[PDB]
């Protein structure tokens, strides 16, 4: 019933939207006709978008294959994404506009204008530059959500040194593996972070990792908690001590890099035992994050924007830092969690900063639904004009709860589908589309999405199949670091199209619904995990011979992990062992990837080539639906 | 599941039914074949029915168009419906049969034979006649459900003076508007009525209305409560004081009117800000109410019949007064409500009068379901042989509750579909049809119902569409008073067919299901309201600039009204204001039309011609289903 | 959702299964292809199976019609089923293997090897032989589930004297009617049995029955309770007193009977007022019970097998005694009920005997589900490797409960469809088939099952129809005792096929689902009852003129019986009368057939030939689904 209902947009949004203005300028009033034009005229569209940014040197060609399926956008353009986030606003009124509204776990707070971020980034860039960081060097970042995280990312960008951010919830093995895969040369971290009134010991974990990372030449430490932490002479140095000798008027000019020079690497979990470094580049990634931010979230000059995702994930890269800053938004940056000091924290933040756009995750919404409708009703949320969700299916009851309690039964919900590999939102409503609960809606301009069978034939309306995209888009990953074969499988699993690894349906009006992954990827509480990487993290333990990890449905977390463990012969299979195996995973990989359930078995299903048939494991537990 | 089950009729009803006997006399045993004959031979059918009543002069032609789409039945026949309800039973045994079993709110009671109603109607007709009432004059009636209401209606009928009954739950503006639209010359009312042990102040409300009704020359007041009420010298006079000088043997002969002379006007809420006076005429209306009563409720000489509807609505006109009296039934007339003194009141009444047929509303059933299965089980209900429901969809759980607790899992439920405009039941079971929960079943004889799209093409089994009727029937309204353009839209929205304004489905066996109105009509607790009339009743208030009224689903009431109100700039939008706006509506229009929910907004959706797009308002709140 | 899920078999069962080995030996690895071969080569299949047993003389022809639709299998073969259950294991290691693990109601217990059962059966055969029992004589058996029941059955078999077992829950009229229909010559019974710590007075009931059974020449009484019971001189004699004079080395050789000589009669309830004696014969019945037991339950040398059914029903004949003993299994025999002394009794038994295969009824599972997941978790059930259910639909929630709590989310559930008339399982999983909850899966080898309309046309995937079998199978009944016309209706209701009297569906993969009986059969708590036999048991009472019995859905019992009773005129219809009528049924027929609900009516629906239209009775109560 409820999923098949259409909700028309509120008053005043359609006539005023950014998408409407761009549509008009090309002669359209209807999204469907404009969309069809966008397929036939994709270069014109992306040229128009690219022209709204600053280029050091113009491009020759919008798009081209290099060695299919590798490609490029804005060939020979010289660019720096950091110039479009900072420098180009200097000497204009935007310099005094707030860029980041920082909000600490404990309720402390501080606002940073574009000018202040410009100055702070310049000075951090100088510190990195004096240590020997230069274009092409990888800079690892393991930080809590504080202004110096944002400044470190943009400082790397202005130097042309690709950043490699590791989410602060990962433990030492996870951190070590990511820095060794990409050969990071320096690490930027903090003494610690706060989550729910407790200290997270980032520096201690960083030590455990850096001891087994031979390329790390220096560790820079933000003094955030102020606790006494160990500091190796020579290697480890406090940022504030170095910044003391860097004047307030210091300028490091942006490095004019090629549009195809690396911006960052972000490790994502996949179908192998090792995470894959997705590589994004300055030019096309900037243009895509810019355009999607502008049209989906309808950014205007007076908007305060808040995306609740951590910067350690793609959503925080694209839609907390780069896309919003390129639209000159005022951006909320929050260090803490939804439930501390109490479960109305998000609604305090919205009221305090008069947030206009909130982009959050269903995991947060399902969490807060448990605490009742009274909590958000205690705050003034009338500043909100657009809501958004990302990362997983939002079930209809949560969508209704969101729209009712946070949106006063009026506000649109932008349910955005995309992935780390895609760089930008690809399938999503805009403010002009009528909404269906649980649907990501129609593709964005130029995005040629479809649902096909294993051979590439359209399955037609209302049938399930594989979600594919038929033509590159500017923000797509350009390679997987050190592993181009892994990149090619994305375009060569189904001939000539990009394979998302998601099941989907398209209904009679063209609205897409994403069912979930067709491979070994498991989403727990919003976080992407790989079955085979979890298995590895258990097989490392002396007690364990083999392991199979599956996802099981969970009301709060979406999925939880269960692992079937074969122990070495003779090992007594106890509750104490289960606790110990969970600790092993929690202290090496991190809490986010700790199994909730473990079961000890004496055999597992295997193909003849020795691989674990995970589908059979899951089917034995849960059954397999026919088709 | 449950809605798709077929329940065969009980023991002994099929062989004994009135419909079976009429079928046999034309050579049929199967309803489906008889029905098809009834379509090809509709004039024969209606002639047969008309011949069972008394005519002063016979008709020339069964049916004819005058100026299509106006038409007539029994042309040039001279008739009086009151003669078939009263006079023709005098000098026969039916004169001493009970006609009305009156039951007061407080449990007092009195039985009136056909002879006693004959005498009482004659005497009230004389009072009206001495005041100057004559054929064609409109007589307003605002009364509680007491015997003098029935006698006033039939007295008007015998004089040929169309009656205009205003339901006693309406307040002064509603009463004033109805009397001014039709230029009523006298008003018949009461000092007050009782509902749930409380006095309803009818005379006080009548004063407020009559002060702004310039055509009212006289107000006749029944002394029902006996409370001291104001009485303007000259205008207002007590009925009992006038009847004191009217002897017991007084006779006013029936006026032999044309079959097409006005019988009554009944204001119904529609798609405009003003209610519409549906005009019914003596001859075809009598014949239709007669035949439907006979076949659907299977009236026999020993039956006590009870329809729980108020006479202020069409159901009380057709199926409390005229149809039952023309079948010579003994009829229950109840002043009160289902829950006073306790929620077993209806079942006390059934047991007390050994009711054989009960025709009630789903609103009553849903109300009583709340109080448990114990209440009806405390009474002997074994006198019942037929149950009936009208006015709204009965959901399957309520149908089961009805059939189980009131019908001992045996009795048929006649789920009758019709409307004020149709005069008589059109789609309904008879005792010979197997029943489906929530289905109005097959059309009655001669009724050519179908489900079509906007152009008039059949949609075929199992698909939703517009319910239409293809050929007039005798009891249909002949016009809308003072507004023939409004009448014509009924036949010219879809070419050449009558458009009900209801959505419906027809299943594989021909059984119809009515989903609900496709226009701006809202049913609250059984009562028909118009969105645009509710809006008017708010816009009259100084605080309010504009309003949009929508229906929302409600478990007890079926729908409830919510109104979106735009206030004049500067008006503080408070809870006190909401209470005050509800009072404004309650004290002018009446409780039945008071909004349950009010929300203050600053804008509403409009077409370019300035009209309120109510569908968009509702869709924003509830969503719109696709199709 | 849940019913459409496929659950693949666990680890190690497919490669080791008996069915896999037989398949391989004919050149197959896939069940579907093997199944098709089994249809084209049914005689080869059944010859292969028959060769695994001992024959005194070989057969000439696998199958032939005699007078279609009567037929025979293994024509002219000389055989004795008891030789394949006992004698042929003597002088081999199987002689010292446990045959029966007997477990008393009170927790007492005793194990009997194949040798001990051989000796005990021989000695009981001698007692029967000395009394004058010989080939063709009918021996009635009314016993509790004790070792002497098993020995009495096999002793009859070795003498060639057909047994007629009457379930110990039946009362005297039921017992008398079964013995008079087949002219039983002796009765074997007990002083009493125990159920839930209470004595069931079998001997007292046997007296009431034998007084009206003129052919009974002798009653043999097992001393089980040891209570003082009446003993008529001449007729009634204690078994233990006779066995005292029968030496331990006594041998009665098996009678080499024709493959088509009667093995037993088992009365089953049908569509007439009298139960029907289904006749099974030694040869084909042995071969079918042998093969189905081997392949469905995958019996191996180390298996302990437990079927919870009473031997008084077909499931206990085929799958407690004959099929298991012919596979040389160790078999659990339990006297008691699931809930005494507590509702973990079944799980105590599994743990105590390390049961490997459990074959039980949904009635037991639905019963135990009421007591929570804690009870089975208190016992070690890890010995189980196969679960099974029979006799009625198992709803998905019960299937899940079974698989989760008893099967640790791994074990296959063999949902077996068959009937008394079929002798053996016909539609069922084997260990190699992926399972669907609530589905009986695919037909077993050579069984040509299909779903057809009333004329015999296939209805095709996903449509409901009549379940039929197209070609005989070895264990099918050969006749109905004294009533060959009743047998012929099974093959002549739908031309040329066997009509099961069940509705069914076949899905896209060929998996069958059995909805239920299309006739007047009612299953209550696993027990097959006939509407018309229940009616008879009420009409016998002086108060009652007529009766109609229907089945109504019941959460615990599956169905319960409600009876509509017409009383003689003048009889006061009271609660005391209802109690008395239930007692009448309980004390003559038995508790298993006592109505839960009785309603007194004054008329019932009848055809013109005077028969009760039960479908109309049920439809009036519950509705009839359309189709
Ligand atoms: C941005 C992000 O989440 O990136 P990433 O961590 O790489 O995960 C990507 C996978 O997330 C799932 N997913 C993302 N957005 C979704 C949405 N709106 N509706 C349903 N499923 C959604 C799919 O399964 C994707 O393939
Ligand atoms: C007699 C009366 O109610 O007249 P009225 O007040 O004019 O209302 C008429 C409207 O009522 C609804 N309606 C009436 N009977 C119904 C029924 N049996 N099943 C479902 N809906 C039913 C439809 O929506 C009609 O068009
Ligand atoms: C063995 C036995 O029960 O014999 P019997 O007492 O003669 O009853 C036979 C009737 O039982 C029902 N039935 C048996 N097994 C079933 C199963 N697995 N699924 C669904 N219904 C099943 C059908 O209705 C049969 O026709
Ligand atoms: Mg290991
Ligand atoms: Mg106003
Ligand atoms: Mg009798």
């Amino acid at each position: 019933l409820i999923e098949e209902r259409l909700f028309p947009p509120p008053e005043d949004i359609v006539k005023n939207a950014n998408i409407t203005a761009y549509m008009k300028s090309k002669g359209f009033d209807d999204y469907e006709a404009f969309y069809r034009w966008s397929l036939a005229n994709r270069f014109e569209f992306w040229n128009d978008m690219a022209k709204e940014l600053h280029w050091f040197e113009p491009w020759k060609s919008t798009f081209e294959w290099t060695d299919k399926p590798f490609f490029k956008w804005f060939t020979d353009g010289k660019f720096n994404i950091a110039y479009n986030c900072l420098d180009r606003y200097m000497g204009t009124p935007i310099e005094d506009k707030v860029a980041f509204y920082w909000e600490g776990d404990d309720g402390s707070s501080r606002a940073y204008t574009y000018k202040e971020m410009y100055v702070l980034t310049n000075r951090v860039a100088k510190v990195l530059q004096n240590q020997g960081v230069k274009k092409g060097d990888r800079v690892a970042i393991y930080m809590p959500m504080i202004p110096e995280m944002a400044a470190s990312v943009l400082a790397c960008a202005r130097l042309g040194a690709p950043h490699m951010v590791v989410f602060g919830g990962f433990a030492a093995s996870s951190l070590r593996d990511r820095m060794n895969d990409c050969d990071a040369k320096v690490l930027i971290t903090a003494d610690g972070g706060y989550r729910g009134g407790k200290v997270i010991e980032l520096k201690k974990i960083a030590d455990e990792a850096v001891a087994e990372t031979p390329t790390i030449e220096k560790v820079f430490v933000q003094r955030h908690t102020g606790f006494e932490v160990p500091m190796a002479e020579g290697r480890d140095v406090y940022l504030d001590v170095l910044l003391n000798d860097i004047p307030e008027d210091t300028v490091v000019p942006c490095e004019p890099v090629d549009s195809e020079d690396m911006l960052y690497i972000l490790y994502t979990s996949g179908s192998t035992g090792k995470p894959k470094g997705v590589v994004h580049v300055h030019g096309g990634y900037a243009v895509g994050c810019y355009a999607t931010t502008k049209f989906v979230f309808d950014i205007k000059p007076s908007d305060v924007f808040w995306c609740t995702a951590d910067i350690g994930w793609v959503t925080g890269h694209s839609y907390t830092i780069y896309g919003p800053m390129m639209n000159a938004a005022s951006i909320v940056l929050f260090e803490g969690i939804p439930t501390y000091p109490a479960a109305d924290r998000f609604w305090s933040i919205v009221e305090k900063y008069k947030v206009n756009i909130i982009y959050t995750a269903p995991t947060a919404i399902r969490s807060l639904m448990r605490f009742g409708e009274e909590l958000p009703a205690r705050h003034d949320l009338s500043s909100l004009r657009i809501l958004g969700t990302v990362g997983e299916p939002i079930n209809p009851e949560a969508w209704m709860w969101y729209r009712k309690n946070i949106g006063h039964n009026e506000l649109p919900i932008m349910d955005t589908w995309w992935q780390t590999e895609t760089g930008m939102i690809l399938i999503s409503p805009t403010p002009i589309l009528p909404l269906k609960p649980g649907s990501a809606s129609r593709p964005l301009p130029t995005i040629e999405a479809d649902v096909v069978n294993k051979d590439g034939k359209p399955v037609g309306p209302e049938h399930g199949g594989f979600l594919i995209i038929r033509h590159p888009w500017p923000a797509q990953m350009r390679t997987i670091f050190g592993d181009p074969d892994r990149y090619k499988t994305y375009w060569e699993t189904i001939p000539d199209v990009y394979f998302a690894g998601d099941a989907a349906t398209m209904d009679k009006m063209g609205y897409f619904r994403i069912q979930g992954r067709v491979d070994d990827v498991i989403k727990v509480s919003g976080h992407r995990l790989g079955s085979m990487e979890i298995e590895s993290s258990l097989v490392s333990h002396p007690a364990v011979a083999e392991a199979a990890a599956i996802g099981k449905p969970d009301e709060v977390k979406g999925e939880h992990v269960k692992v079937f463990v074969i122990l070495r012969n003779g090992v007594e299979p106890t509750e104490s062992l289960a606790v110990e195996l969970k600790r092993h995973v929690r202290t090496l990989v991190g809490p986010l990837a700790t199994p909730d359930e473990l079961e000890f078995v004496t055999s597992l299903p295997k193909t003849r080539s020795g691989k674990i048939m995970r589908r059979v494991v899951r089917a034995r537990e849960l059954g397999e639906p026919v088709g």
